[PDB]
């Protein structure tokens, strides 16, 4: 589990708060980002110290200090920052800390040395202009394609540590979907309602698979690969109708998504695929208090000591705001020159027409950067 | 511009229509009809009107009013749809256009003159039951043989003008290849990857011959004829392994293929091709402006007055559905088809190109 560990760990890490995310909201249009929730947890990791440090380590299954973890992370987003990624990807960590804090000596460094990145300071006195720092770090980073924060709004005068990650995802297929065989169509909600909407037309041979889950029922795993194989996103679905997505969302795990990608033969099939369009931000709170990080929001009894000895010092937000789109091409601004609408005959079809999991994964390294649940497209 | 040019013309112009196809889909298998679209752009033509039909026009090299070029592309197409054709070739052609637009006067009939068919309307507004008569359509003339068209997703309760042209081709060969020798074998990509498909192979003194592209590479080309020697295919590729398919691709022309057929002997040869089956549905939008035609898909840009008056008016959609079944039946020297070819299908008697495309992988 050589360096790439970390990678699965990580994942398999972000796996579980996604899905205390869904359980929270089954029924609601979900995207998160399990790569995102493991890198600035990690990061966080440095700051804490007693049962505070000891709930991450043991909910996240690694320690940020030992030798090769925080190599092996910088090497993972250095792998994903690559030239392959043509402004398609973009993604921010930052942990912002009261200005006047009296840090530990040593502290400041070994962050650096570790990340390449450094703890923010701002004036939580000043709550606007703490609240402006905070929306403006995430807009700047993630090219302004992330909507304002809502969640900053608790941001008063006696915060002293908020933590932020941010995601913004738009790839380029590797055979974009052809404009003209987008159409409307009924899309079956889980109420039993109905609503017509755009949905992409597709044939081709697809990386494709079947699954059962552990009590039975059937689902289809679809692989779509984005320009260059790099990464691909997984459409999975149950294949009744009446079985419900958390079926699937409740035995979800980083280990299972894997196990899809290896046993998928390719297929010609004729895909129907709703386009859709997701932001979510989350309030890392309670899905970090589910897996057992309870100790680091409470204040007099997290323990930051890493960072700071001022004593009253605890996390006072941690959010997660991802958005991803997923369109025809990735690019209507250097329209495709595509112009072969269907490729082939294609008997056995595939219509995504009921909610849907979508899985975007890095496949050299196994990482999941992205995973949600489309309830209403 | 005379008559026996349209044939010609025509198949020319659906060669540069093939050629945007496959420059846009370079590593992808394609089918197409350069027949099929030269038609129903001529047909288009009458609706048109200003620079809309400029552009038409000089890029097809005539025009459908002058005297002679419709009586001939009629000539053309009976002379296809004669006794010989077993139940081998579809072909249609339609315009659909909104049923309560108000026609200019003598549309209808001049246009019923020169093609014996008639543009068709529909109610856009009640837009699947307008998908559903524009697929039907498609799937009556071409004996059920088309796969839906996906690309009519597009029509919405604002489209006023839509063309098609679908096309299926199954032919009985002049000699069909023996079953017994039809084996697996290794094709190779373009990638370097490999494949084990069924080809077929036949030993026969066949129509043969050798180019160089205008760059020095040369590349074989060998004549499969179908029953009557009305029809044939023609199978070519590259010499050298190394040399991708679009070498040949862009350098291809109607007169080319002439050119290869004059200059072919039957030569004693074993050929193993790959069997294959194809069904491309092709947008015309991008193929058409990259020739010049951006006008008739622009709104209020494209004149289409020699239709009506009603003044948005214009191409929303323009699609070619092409399927085509390459079989053993249709119901010393090596020649080894194991590598990306380009296969052509002709009328011999006037060297009408009927169907062109690629076979990256069988």
């Amino acid at each position: 589990h050589p360096p790439s560990y970390v990678a699965h760990l990580a994942s398999d890490f972000g796996v579980r708060v996604f899905q205390q995310v869904a359980q929270a909201s089954k029924d609601r249009n979900v995207v998160f980002s399990p790569y995102g929730v493991a890198s600035v947890l990690a990061m966080l990791q440095l700051t804490t110290g007693g049962e505070t440090q000891q709930q991450i380590q043991a909910a996240m299954g690694f320690k940020i200090d030992d030798k090769g973890m925080a190599p092996a992370l910088r090497h993972l987003y250095k792998e994903l920052m690559g030239p392959w990624n043509k402004d398609e990807i973009s993604t921010t960590d930052a942990i912002f800390v009261q200005r006047d804090l009296k840090l530990v000596q040593g502290f400041m460094p070994h962050f650096f040395r570790l990340f390449r990145s450094t703890v923010k300071q701002v004036d939580f006195s000043e709550v606007e202009r703490a609240r402006f720092i905070i929306n403006d770090w995430v807009k700047t980073h993630t090219k302004g394609m992330i909507s304002h924060l809502l969640g900053t709004g608790a941001v008063d005068q006696l915060t002293r540590l908020v933590l932020v990650n941010a995601l913004y995802f738009n790839g380029q297929w590797k055979t974009p979907f052809p404009d003209s065989s987008t159409h409307r169509r009924l899309f079956h909600k889980s109420d039993g309602s109905t609503v017509s909407v755009p949905m992409m037309a597709q044939t081709n041979k697809f990386n494709y698979t079947e699954f059962t889950t552990p009590d039975g029922h059937y689902y289809d795993i679809l692989e779509l690969p984005y320009h260059g194989d790099t990464l691909s996103m997984f459409i999975a679905a149950p294949y009744e109708k009446e079985v419900p997505l958390s079926a699937l969302t409740n035995i979800l795990s980083a280990q299972l998504i894997s196990h899809w990608k290896g046993n998928m033969t390719r297929l010609p099939r004729l895909l129907v695929l709703p386009k859709f369009s997701l932001e979510t931000e989350v309030d890392l709170r309670k899905p970090l208090e589910n897996l057992g990080m309870t100790d680091m929001f409470r204040p007099f009894q997290a323990d930051f000591t890493s960072l700071s000895d001022q004593e009253p010092l605890h996390v006072a937000l941690a959010l997660q705001k991802v958005k991803i789109e997923v369109n025809e091409s990735g690019t209507v601004a250097s329209s495709s020159t595509a112009v072969i609408v269907s490729a082939r005959m294609a008997p056995e079809e595939i219509i995504i027409d009921r909610p849907f999991l979508f899985v975007v994964r890095h496949n050299p390294t196994g990482t999941v950067l992205f995973m949600g649940q489309v309830m209403e497209p």
